[PDB]
């Protein structure tokens, strides 16, 4: 069990009575008044000790990523990798490293949607037996800024504007888009935002990048250039905008339930450790610098390969403690790994450690259960605010001859001490500028459009649409297309369309057709169901209700979660009607003989909103999900006009509609249901 | 027998044997900055420096608003028996039922880095870690405070304190306004005295009687009440400095209290207080002539005798000075069942003062979660969340009523799950109003009280202390006010200290006057119940052969249970402490070794080792600050140089036979009174 | 009120003559949290110290040797604030304690507020910057008792400068006058580092900052010291305030 | 309410920033607390006090248009822990 | 860097450059100092350091102490004096 350390500072008040924070058996119903209907007296302390600690609950939310949810987990080695890396973690077969991922949003508040279009966060930490290790990533391999000085004005632009606060975990206001058109280099980032994975279906289903370059060092001190890699075992899934914006109303807690349901169900995720390695002598080799992380590395240059295995299997006790509480840092680094002299990389080492004085008041945070390693901590460090520990060394100086020389310097000959390349070198005047190197802005953005499909290119260009819709400046719309045209001319003329200007000008300089993989989201095919939400749309008259648990339960011998929607929380009735929704189901299917309620007087129900069922099955239809019908229910499908056989839409008896509505999650969404310009 | 700080062990980290790690793990170098090349920058990417300098610019917390400065220790308090009859309270509840303690002695005016031998009222705080709960009887070295309504607390304080300009004077009332404040509160006049007395420079924290200063209730299981007062009597007795001690003392030694107690601790000779109380019935309150709900008027003992309960002995000292004495946050409303608040003004607004400020100090309401506060009790409630929330809380539903819980945490009061309960047949009547009672009126009569309960030597101590004080002020109005105050409580003591200021103080008023004495109050009155844990030292020399016959006094003399350090020019065989490096201040005995007479006159006391005539002066100074003087065969020419008689009350001169034990005599009076000027000669 | 509001603060709300303090009593409340509340951290390092309000004069216009504002002028005045402090000593610890002492200025430029957080002594105890809080913990109270205030006479000091030989001309200068001075006034001004002086073109030149006391430099003995820390730990920081007050500035 | 403020705001001066500061104005013997934003005249920061000549002086419902809890107002019975 | 390398030139120089009695102030408050350290094997540790800057004042400091240590190191020893 990974918990296992946590378990010493958890609290029971089973069968116990209520006590103040200094102990003592107290009533906390009452407050102390003077008579029958008298006013509270300060002399009542319980009152007092209980309101200050509910007064004083709240902690300031992260700068950024303030929406997100944790699970802890195993990780475990595929072998001995100390010819590549002197990681301890690496360094021998099976063996296990408990983590913790913290996955989230970027501008969104602590109560934003999880179903918001923004980049994603994958902050993983590795409880080493040589420290704490952190891969502080993102679900897109590149980020929007080259230099870190530049973060405070990306996330000012991007987050709610300063004199309203609107919009709420959002991109489409004039602020977000005058930054991408003034700042070429959010080029990137943008088009992979404004895809698939911007909007994915859940955490599970996300593909996670640490961005920035790296270094493995070897015992000997010999460096080898790395990309890190989280590669889905689930596969990756994404939702459509029409939905996404359903669901944010529908259910705020999307993600964070999907996780939570996948684990307890005994269903865990599971994630390849994978890496890229590259010479040093081979930095500028690719056509692109490798400091830059507004580009990533294809596939064809560089193949992946597999250290091992990531699997989340347990949940948190107490989300404020575990996961609120946590506290990444990407300069939680061990011996065996070493940064690059990538920008945007080199200012988020101050950065992460200075805003955890914010959040938690003081300098002994990794004090705190959650961020404590497992490795051991000596040091002579004393003192600050909330001192957990009593140091049994007074003598908490280095050197010193009274100390014996503990604790004792320990570096790459001796102690198993953190050591920087020795290759590395500082060459050159001391400058306030950004390398030649990193201008070119329009190349790998037409990469990633060129290497999608038809309708998922649509998807980007029917996200920039909406976004850009927004924008009320006339000058700021000509900016965006102007750098859109400099990407791909078809990409700004379909985009120019609906913002009502007309401005093509082809400027082929970065214009090419070179297809890298593994950047689609629907193009591969689903690997397990093990998805899954499942919605049986029946009634609780005509016998509906037992043809439907028999669907259930067939369906679910499959590893599965069959919700059974009907007027009333009947035998197998697990959600009603009023609560239900399409966003909430990946399939759809309507049971036998489920009226004359799709569009007859059974319609008109007090128990739920008027036309309900015949909504859940329209929006299923819309949003690409395969829907399906069983017998009598094909009269479902003519009231809103679909047609029998087409895309996922399947008819016919109870086993032959649980075939093939299979077959459709594999696919998962239906992309011949949507419009494509040129058409 | 057992280990005092046993519960605190489970948090003690050993680095002995252990390579330098960083807060999250791994093996670091933090000697050496990362730069770029041999003579080049330092680096951002050099995270070994940033997270060893962050957690070192943010290792200091606010001090105490009051009594910043001051020392603690770990102990063991023992019941003399089951008080069942008087009160309700589990540590109190049986014959022999070993409490553990946490002591925090202090000063008030004073900041972190002020000195410990400084004029103030002194603070002393007793932590009760009981199998019920932390109790805390947060008290005073003085049984009365200055102030009768908590909401005046920031006035007082604020004129006590450094004036705001130029933040001077330091651990001193010697200035115009805490002068003012005392003329105009006529209610600071009783504390004052104390304060001018020798309560306000004590020997040590060791040294000190101890006082709850409010009323209290003692509630039983059935509901009766009693009212209470706490005192904590010295089993080492009540021995105090005089200024001109105390003034040297606070340059030499600013932790002299601090090492006195650290020193007792770790030498063996614990130190020990008996836990007394003062039994009062609920009608007899205004009874005794003063409202008991008053804090600047004390109970006599002749009205209601001390009964002892048990005895509190400070048996471990700290590890860690930060985490355990800076960290602790005591609080009078950490309250048990068995014991009950009263309508006193004073105790009203601390309990809520004492829990807000926490916030300030811990930057959070976690504060309770901290290894020296949490209690052995067990915490189970539905408090969430919070700065630094310590603990993995396993009960999901945080809040009463609930059907999911089944009920738990549950509800505990006086009839199920021994829950805390006020007095039932405590009641409110009358109009809601901010005014005081008629009966908080007398300011004089308690002050006169104490004075006359004083030797005619320590009430000269109390004048000239006030001498002082007052010449201090600049402004001439407040003089004048001040000596119409102080001739309310006395016409001698205003007259004698109108002398000194060089303004006459009219006019006789005999309104508070009286002559009746209480027992109890004066410090230089009854002898130390023991000799061990004093300071003496032997003025020997390098030169004649001195040294040997010096180590021969600190062997006897070590064997009784006092501390003695050998004083010669430089660090021999048997030499603890040089001329350069000694003084009267650190000791409580002065003898001068046979052969020693030497570095008094001539050129033995001009030596590039030591100041010019420092010998002479320790002598000098330990004569005229009352300490028992003596020297061993030859050195009767040592106390000639200066003018003292070999057969004055005090002064020892004879053989190695004769002064060691009439020596270890004059310490148990400490202090020789007869040596002090009086008026009226 | 903090609010506003007409009030009395001398009286507390009660239930009756005799009577408990209530909940309800805002003022009470308002009051004593402002109290609770009033004191922040002491700094890490140079707790204990004073300051002053001042001007600064140029005496002519050094465009040659750097591009600074508060310079390149003919009787340029610059308001400044200067605070002088010791080192190992706490808020409340003495004046005329044997230490380091401080000699922070403040300049506020046209061009922006410049510091020259400097000490009275030319050299410092280390060379690297990482090994500040060894020094600090070293010659500051031992951990365990908190012994002793404001003094490098202990164990724990005089183990570091053993241990750290970089330590021994700090050490020679603080065990000399430098370590025990008469006044603030009294004491010379160093910036320690070497800095570097850029002229509009970008053409640079090694600079060490220096203040010359115009009262000169004068020290006590160590004898006199101890007895001055106990019968006047506010010393320097009356002797200061007196001088601007009394006009001698 | 009073209580929170120091978790959110992080300090007492609270009350000093501009949308809380009232336009009445503020005279009271309150000094520091983390971000104090004024420079307080008056060095003798206390009551009673001969050398500030009585100011900030003392109001109520006769004297200054201070405030006062309604004078019929009484409190009768035992203090308890019930409804 | 080696050019950092060098720690007992400098102290020499400074106290190479103040008057007899001064001298004898720095020696006054090293033996006052030192003569606090109650490890044994500190007081030789700092000794042999200050031997290495002048085999004078290293003397002269032993004294106080009750130790004897001196074995004169020339290799940082000369007499220039500084303003
Ligand atoms: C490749 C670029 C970046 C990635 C992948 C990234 C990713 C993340 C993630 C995933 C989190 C939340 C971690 C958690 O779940 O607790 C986070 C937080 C944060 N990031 Fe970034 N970040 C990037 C760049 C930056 C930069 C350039 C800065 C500023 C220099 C920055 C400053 C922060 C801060 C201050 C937080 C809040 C962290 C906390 O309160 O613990 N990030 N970042
Ligand atoms: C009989 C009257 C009083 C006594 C005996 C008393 C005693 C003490 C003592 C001994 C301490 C320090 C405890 C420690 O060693 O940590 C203390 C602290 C303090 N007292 Fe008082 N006090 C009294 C009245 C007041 C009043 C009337 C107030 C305000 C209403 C007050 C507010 C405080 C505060 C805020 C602290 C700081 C506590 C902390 O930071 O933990 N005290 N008092
Ligand atoms: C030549 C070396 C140094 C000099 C002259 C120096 C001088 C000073 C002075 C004069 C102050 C107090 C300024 C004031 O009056 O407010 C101060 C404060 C401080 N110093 Fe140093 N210092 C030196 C080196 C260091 C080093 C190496 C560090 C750590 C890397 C450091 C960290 C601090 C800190 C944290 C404070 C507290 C400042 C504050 O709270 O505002 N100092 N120093």
């Amino acid at each position: 069990d990974a918990r296992q350390r946590l378990k010493e500072v958890e609290v029971d008040d089973n069968g116990q009575f209520m006590t103040t924070d200094f102990g003592g058996n107290i009533e906390e119903q009452f407050s102390l008044k003077a008579g029958g209907r008298g006013s509270t007296l300060l002399e009542d302390f319980i009152f007092r000790q209980k309101l200050q600690h509910f007064d004083h609950e709240r902690i300031p939310e992260r700068v950024v990523h303030a929406r997100g949810a944790g699970a802890h987990g195993i990780f475990t080695s595929y072998g001995d990798w100390s010819n590549i890396t002197a990681a301890s973690f690496l360094g021998a077969k099976d063996k296990q490293t408990p983590v913790f991922v913290r996955f989230s949003t970027v501008a969104g508040s602590r109560g934003s949607a999880d179903t918001a279009r923004d980049v994603h966060g994958f902050a993983t930490r590795f409880y080493t037996d040589e420290g704490n290790f952190d891969i502080v990533g993102n679900n897109i391999p590149v980020f929007f800024i080259q230099d870190a000085i530049r973060f405070p004005d990306l996330i000012h632009s991007v987050k709610p504007s300063p004199d309203n606060e609107v919009p709420q975990a959002a991109t489409a206001h004039d602020s977000a888009w005058d930054f991408f058109s003034s700042q070429p280099s959010a080029l990137h980032t943008l088009f992979w935002a404004m895809s698939g994975n911007g909007i994915p279906r859940s955490y599970r289903h996300m593909d996670g990048f640490g961005i920035h370059t790296f270094r493995l060092v070897t015992e000997d001190g010999k460096s080898k250039l790395v990309k890190w890699h989280w590669k889905t075992k689930q596969g990756k899934a994404a939702l459509v905008w029409e939905e996404a914006q359903v669901l944010a109303g529908k259910n705020a807690d999307f993600h964070r339930q999907d996780l939570w349901d996948a684990i307890e169900s005994g269903n865990a995720p599971s994630w390849e450790l994978a890496v890229q390695l590259i010479d040093e002598d081979k930095a500028q080799a690719y056509g692109f610098d490798l400091l830059d992380p507004t580009k990533f590395l294809p596939e064809e240059f560089a193949p992946l390969q597999v250290l091992g295995e990531m699997t989340l299997n347990r949940n948190p006790m107490n989300y404020f403690a575990e996961t609120e509480q946590i506290s990444f840092q990407p300069g939680h680094i061990v011996r065996g790994v070493d940064f690059t002299e990538d920008p945007l990389l080199q200012g988020r080492l101050y950065s992460y450690l200075d805003t955890q004085l914010n959040r938690h008041r003081g300098p002994n945070f990794e004090q705190l259960p959650i961020n404590r390693p497992v490795s051991g901590v000596h040091n002579n460090h004393r003192d600050g605010q909330g001192q957990a520990w009593i140091h049994k060394n007074i003598h908490h100086y280095s050197p010193s001859y009274l100390n014996k020389g503990y604790p004792a310097q320990a570096n790459q000959t001796v102690g198993r001490g953190f050591f920087t390349t020795p290759g590395r070198t500082a060459s050159g005047v001391l400058n306030r500028e950004l390398s030649a190197t990193f201008d070119d802005h329009y190349t790998q953005p037409r990469l990633f459009f060129n290497s999608l499909t038809p309708v998922e290119q649509q998807f980007v260009i029917n996200a920039i649409r909406f976004e850009a819709s927004h924008v009320t400046n006339e000058q700021v719309k000509k900016n965006v297309l102007e750098q859109l045209n400099k990407i791909s001319n078809d990409v700004a003329k379909r985009v120019a369309v609906a913002l009502g200007l007309e401005a093509p000008q082809p400027d082929p300089t970065y214009y090419h057709n070179n297809v890298t993989r593994g950047v689609s989201i629907f193009n591969e095919s689903l690997p397990t169901i093990a998805t899954l939400r499942v919605g049986v749309l029946s009634t609780t008259k005509g016998g509906s209700l037992d043809k439907a648990k028999a669907l259930k339960e067939q369906l679910e011998k499959d590893g599965l979660k069959v919700t059974v929607i009907a007027e009333y929380l009947a035998s197998g009735v697990d959600q009603t009607y009023s609560a239900a929704d399409a966003t909430a189901f990946d399939a759809v299917v309507v049971a036998e003989g489920a009226e004359r309620v799709f569009s007859g007087k059974g319609a008109m129900s007090p128990l739920f909103p008027a036309g309900r069922p015949s909504q859940i099955l329209t929006d299923g239809y819309r949003w690409g999900k395969p829907v399906a019908a069983v017998g009598s229910a094909k009269k479902a499908l003519q009231s809103i006009g679909v047609e029998e056989k087409e895309a996922g839409v399947y008819a016919g008896a109870q086993d032959e509609v649980i075939k093939g509505v299979e077959e459709g999650l594999k696919v998962f969404k239906f992309l011949e249901r949507f419009a494509v310009d040129g058409d």
